[PDB]
């Protein structure tokens, strides 16, 4: 019924999509949601649209889109919304819902991870 | 003595400079640090060589510099350590020491982010 997709930036380095998959993997592990995939906006794949087709070929009506991204950019407000069809200017969904969510932000947990990281730890 | 540099990306919307602004904001309130500043890769100021210049005039010996980024890519491999002369390609006095950390990556704190946001929390 629902589907959690976490579409991020993607590189020509492999980390961001690595990171990507762990994240994946490490929600997979909480038993939350029937369905979980991944998409790149950039030059890796899946990309989004391929995360968003997957998500329906496996019977999701509610899809929930997760930008893992730190903040809003023209990532986030332009280019993401276009490749979810949300924006009047490749793909089309018929007759489901996405649900698209807000950036991780200053959340009080990245403070707590920037100074484990200031730690070394 | 000890300074603590957040870098972040920056970006032409204000959203990166203004997380890494309440950022900065919510480690100052935690008093952990004699000194704490701010540095944007591009496109806004303060820059990373601004940052770093502001936190020697503060008389920080060591500086421990944390990228705010996800993951490893091109920023904080190449143009990063660049920018702070870890990279052979800003004068650093030799009586002052850069501590370059690690990103954010797939901490177990960013599932529980992802599963808030993905709530609509």
């Amino acid at each position: 019924m629902e589907a959690l997709v976490l579409v991020g930036h993607g590189s020509r380095l492999p980390y961001s999509k690595e990171l990507l998959v762990k994240l994946a993997e490490k929600v997979k592990e909480r038993n939350l949601f029937p369905i979980v995939e991944i998409g790149l906006m950039e030059f890796s794949e899946p990309t989004i649209p391929q995360a968003v087709k997957k998500a329906i070929e496996q019977g999701a009506k509610r899809i929930i889109v997760v930008p893992v991204f730190l903040a809003h950019g023209i990532h986030t407000t332009r280019d993401i919304p276009r490749l979810l069809g949300l924006i009047e200017d490749l793909e089309i969904p018929e007759d489901v819902e996405i649900i698209y969510r807000e950036p991780i932000g200053a959340d009080d947990r990245i403070v707590d991870i920037i100074i484990d990281r200031a730690f070394g730890r």
